[PDB]
């Protein structure tokens, strides 16, 4: 049985090189490991709701911007030991391609994205969660600079879309999950005590 | 017979020069009039050697240090308009980052409003304050309005001032600005938008105005 | 006719209690009555599970940790006092860690107070409270006093409570108390000390029950 | 010439310990360093002051109870290659000893103390001064299960005598110094990439 943790945090507070730090810590002193993001499980939009998204008009930080039926099934299976195709979601083209990853069975299984704990049923399938925390304008510098270098866009365009999505949704649904949290991490991977602690846990559990 | 003096201190863009026009505004609504002035502390930097303006062409250089600021002359000058005198207050050019031959006149008011990120950090010029307010907003949206502020420029490279809010403007806010926090009389979250703290504060002075 | 309700929060040992006795005190001196009743959030502990108890008594419960409190039972007991129904809260033994059998009753009044270190926490709550305070004290100063508090008890060692603080409270307030900060309509620095700010809350508390 | 570093910052914010990680981090990858501390060289009380001190009516956090002479005197002649002799001090007898100790000239000279920064003819020998930052409520636990272990005292005058002396002293006269610094130290010892980054500026100052 795959022993799959669940890690959240708001954007930009260093989920997914908390994971990667927590993978090459495991590596050293084989147990495979296997790291899927939630943003690939974002909804097939329709026409109407992908005009909104094109013209700014779509919250993409909202529970129900993510296929949670998807996410429950593609994660009920890992834990069965079965091996799983994972969709490829294009955020610029707001469109799930047809191509799939192939993902094998692992040991250790982390599960990424802002609102992993959101939804009862796929919070209790982690053996274990991590809730990242970044300061505030540290996340939005970091988010300015991914937004702008990933998908091209405009800086008046990122810092909107921002405050009339990105922050209220993360103090309305994402940041309530941190109460679920195992282990909370301040300054998120720069917390190499934390994650160090972290990672002896997980062994010790497998052993 | 002598000037309220008020001191308002806060982070970057956190709403301190919004805070004083609504203060100012409503006091002049609310009115049976009182001459009220807002000073602002980046009016007071010192100028630089072409050493340190050196250091600045590369980015080097902390603008919001303690050492950036002409204190001398802020307490100077404060001392003077709380003694009823009439000052003059530098004006400083950015790009050349060196005071004009200009100055500005300041008449003696009923209440004077001193506005600055680091207001309240030395002990002469907070005791000065008859009353300290602390504007309390929020590093995300305090960083976002401080980025558009700082973009209006046109040499303004954006990762050069998400580079110097990092490294100067974030550390220098919490090592400076923070600890003078606990001597406000009143915090203030969420700046002007918080009409209910504003609206006390505004009454709190005219009871003071009034005897 | 409806009670007004006030929410008052900030860290453990920060004054909520003492603030609230002092807008209670000069709501009463300066009246002229009205009744006004305080809550405590430590009233509303949940009931342990004799394996939670084990785990308390090797110190590893989380007792400042949301999971803590029955917010099903805050959020009832506080949507009632505002439609002016009569409450029974319920008393804890801390020894025991369970709810003894008897409640306390609790009639509506024209002030509610209602004081912990999570009353913001939760949306729901958080939207009952008509006024919302912030007590901002200081690690040091609210450590000190919270050692003495807690080792007025007989078993209590003092590297225990030291450790529980370190380990507990102190992320507990940093990760749960502290982002609820922005909600308050006024934050309270140094406390109960700080008549300035209460003098104003308290006025302000009248004029809303006098139209 | 020795290259001697100022390191200030509130009581148990981690300076020794800074120090200490700095020569650890300095020796791998043999420059020698040598660590004084400004507790060293407290005054010589008088019998009146003595009786005060005995009472809790004395504040060791002042300025002035500090032989600002001597630690100019002896961080002068050290800066000079010359051999010095330091004194040692009783916290609990509050008296300095007739023994002193011998400091033969180093690469590097460290120098700890509370207010390493507030006089200003010891401020300039510094060639770099660091400032140690820590959480208020960190400090003081650290300072309250110190002074139980090192001078055996009770609970309820330690924490009299720190509202009484230490905090306000730290807030009027250690505080205002950290405008000096030329780098500041958030938590302490645990900042090992801020440590890193100076070990790595005073190697290349040295060479
Ligand atoms: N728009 N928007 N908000 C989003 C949320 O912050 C992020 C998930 O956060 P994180 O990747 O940092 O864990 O997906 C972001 N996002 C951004 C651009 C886009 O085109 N699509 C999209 O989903
Ligand atoms: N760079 N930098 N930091 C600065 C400081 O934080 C700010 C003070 O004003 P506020 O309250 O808007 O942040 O002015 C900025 N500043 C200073 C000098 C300069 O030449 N240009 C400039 O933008
Ligand atoms: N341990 N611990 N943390 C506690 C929490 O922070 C505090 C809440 O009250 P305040 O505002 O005084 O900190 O009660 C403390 N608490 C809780 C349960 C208990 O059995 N004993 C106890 O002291
Ligand atoms: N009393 N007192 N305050 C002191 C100050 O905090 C400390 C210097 O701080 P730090 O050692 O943590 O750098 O010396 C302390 N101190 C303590 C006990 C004593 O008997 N003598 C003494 O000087
Ligand atoms: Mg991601
Ligand atoms: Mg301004
Ligand atoms: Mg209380
Ligand atoms: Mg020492």
């Amino acid at each position: 049985e795959p022993f799959l943790i669940g890690v959240s945090g708001g954007t930009a507070s260093g989920k997914s090189s908390v994971c990667a730090k927590i993978v090459q810590l495991l590596g050293q002193n084989q147990k495979q490991v296997v790291i899927l993001s939630q943003d690939s499980f974002y909804r097939v939009l329709t026409s109407e709701q992908k005009a909104k998204a094109l013209k700014g008009q779509f919250n993409f930080d909202h529970p129900d911007a993510f296929d949670n039926e998807l996410i429950l099934k593609t994660l009920k299976e890992i834990t069965e030991g079965k091996t799983v195709q994972i969709p490829v979601y294009d955020f610029v083209s707001h469109s799930r391609k047809e191509e799939t990853v192939t993902v094998y069975p692992a040991d250790v299984v982390l599960f990424e994205g802002i609102l992993a704990f959101y939804s009862q049923e796929v919070r209790d399938l982690f053996q274990m969660k991590l809730f990242v925390d970044t300061d505030a304008d540290t996340r939005l510098s970091r988010r300015v600079l991914r937004d702008i270098s990933e998908r091209g866009r405009d800086l008046e365009q990122i810092l909107s879309q921002y405050i009339t999505f990105v922050k209220p949704a993360f103090e309305e649904f994402c940041l309530p999950t941190k109460k679920y949290a195992d282990v909370i991490i301040p300054r998120g991977a720069d917390n190499l005590v934390a994650i160090n602690l972290i990672v002896q846990h997980i062994q010790d559990i497998l052993n």
